[PDB]
């Protein structure tokens, strides 16, 4: 399928969050920013219909690249 380097700001896709019970959920999220300074890619995401206070920086292993929407 699609690849990590194709991810850009505005993309929407499922991202792994741990919920208040410590369980894995993959809510849809929007890519706000892509940072490539560490040598690896870091993604700042907004979980859709969640408060802005729950926005997170995540790595590629938490992206579901099999179900992407591009802007």
């Amino acid at each position: 399928m699609a690849e990590v380097g194709e991810i850009i700001e505005g993309c929407r896709l499922p991202v792994l969050r741990r919920n208040q019970d410590n369980e894995d959920e993959w809510p849809l999220a929007e890519i706000l920013s892509v940072k490539d300074i560490s040598g690896r890619k870091l993604f700042y995401v907004h979980y859709i219909d969640f408060n802005k206070r729950l926005d997170e920086w995540v790595t590629h292993e938490r992206l579901d690249l099999k179900k992407i929407q591009f802007p």
